[PDB]
This record gives C-alpha cells, structure tokens and sequence, in this order.
C-alpha cells in the first residue's frame, strides 16, 4: 500500500515514504545545503542496526550532494522535504561496495535506513 | 624540531601541531559542540589520500566526542584550538581497525591525516 519510489534506473536505491514532508520551495532542500537528520541503518539480511543517530540522541549533518557520505544517501536525500520519514534500501553499489566497511558492514552488503529529514539551512 | 604529542598511551594517535591555534577558554570546543574542519586522509604506507575535505572544498562539520567519526579524530580533535593545523597518525584501532573500509582503506591502515580547525559553535 505505501509507495516505492526507485531514485535510480538500476533498482539500487528505493525509497519508501513513511511519512510524507512538508510541500513547498522553502521545504525542499538544495545541493550544498547543511541537512539535519536523524537515521537508522541496518543490513538488510540480518536486521543488525551497524550505526543510528537515534541512538546517539544527536541529530547528523552533512552537506548534501557534495560526496560527504555514501551515494544512496546523497540520492535518498536530494528526494526528500522537510520533515519526510522513509525507509532506503541501499544495494551496495550506493553503499559501501565490495569491501564493506568495518565489522559490522560486511562486503556486497543491502542497507536500509530510516532517514528523518529535520531540517536543512544553507 | 616539532613536538609530537602523545593523545592516548598506547603510541596509537600522535598529533603534530603544524601550527598553533588561539589561547583561551572561547578557543577551545568542548564535548558535544559542532567543529568545523578540514582535512586531508592518506594512508601511511603508500601515502595515497583517500578522503579530503579540502578536494571538496567543502569544510567538513561533526559533533565532537559522541562517536560520529573515528575515534582518532574524536580523541585528535578534543585537543585542538581554533586555527590549530596538526598531522595526525592513528593506528588502525583509532581508524577502521581489522576490516578497514571500502578499497581506499586496507584493514589494518595506519592513517594520517592533516586536520585543521576552522572554527566551533554549540
Ligand atoms: O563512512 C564514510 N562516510 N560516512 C557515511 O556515508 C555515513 C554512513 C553512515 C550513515 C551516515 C552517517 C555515518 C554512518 C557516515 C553517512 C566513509 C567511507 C569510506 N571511507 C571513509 C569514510
Ligand atoms: O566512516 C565512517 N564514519 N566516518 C568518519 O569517521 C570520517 C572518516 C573520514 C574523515 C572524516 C570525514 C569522513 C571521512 C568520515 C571522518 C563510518 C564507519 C563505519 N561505518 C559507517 C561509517
């Protein structure tokens, strides 16, 4: 019933809106912007959360579009508004690739996010 | 001639001030502010940058000490004052240990990386 939104041609990023943003110019963010978000990611197979803000109690930032953090997410956010919820899944072309990162991301790993859109400012 | 600066006892992130930040208590940012840095990544061994803020041209911003980098930049940074350039080598406990992450980055990487403070703010 919620619907999938493939960003990409190849499958590999595909967002699901949980909750829909605000509408409007001034609710949309821009290339460069600072974005405000809260996440949740795990490995698609297992469900093993590998890093959440949500657990940290502190909202992440990056600057959206500008390579600061891995591919699926400059695409998932670029689609988003403020405040939109929604769960990615990542194929690992738009993750961390062939050699994963860390122990707790594993080679050719599927990841899936819930991402919060909070805020963004330039 | 320059002084290396032992953070942690096991040798494992030494800091090397390139050049020296601003004194005083409003000079120095404290647990959970945002900092504002740039930096350039490169492996030890090969030398090969595989990360760079100053590539982007984008000053790289994160919340200090709450684990949203490694924990080398968490433990380099806390030492750092406005304005201050260092060079800093982790061992690859302080980076991405064992695994390491993506082709860039070997597991077992000792990295070094040149990381200014540009400015902070709560
Ligand atoms: O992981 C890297 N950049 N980080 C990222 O893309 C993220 C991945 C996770 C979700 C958000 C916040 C944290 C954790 C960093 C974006 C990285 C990749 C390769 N080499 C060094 C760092
Ligand atoms: O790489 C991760 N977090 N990122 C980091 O610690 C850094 C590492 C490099 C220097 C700065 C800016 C960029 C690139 C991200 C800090 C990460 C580690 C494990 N799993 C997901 C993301």
């Amino acid at each position: 019933t919620l619907e999938q939104v493939h960003l990409t041609e190849d499958g590999g990023v595909v967002k699901t809106i949980l909750r829909k943003g605000e509408g409007g110019e001034e609710n949309a963010p821009k290339k460069g912007n600072e974005v405000t978000v809260h996440y949740v990611g795990k490995l698609e197979s297992s469900g093993k959360v590998f890093d959440s803000s949500r657990e940290r109690n502190v909202p992440f930032k990056f600057h959206l579009g500008q390579g600061e953090v891995i591919k699926g997410w400059d695409i998932c956010v670029a689609s988003m508004t403020k405040n939109e919820k929604c769960s990615v899944r990542l194929d690992s072309k738009y993750g961390y690739g062939e050699e994963g990162c860390g122990e707790s991301i594993p080679g050719n790993s599927v990841l899936i996010f819930e991402i919060e859109l909070i805020s963004f400012r330039e």
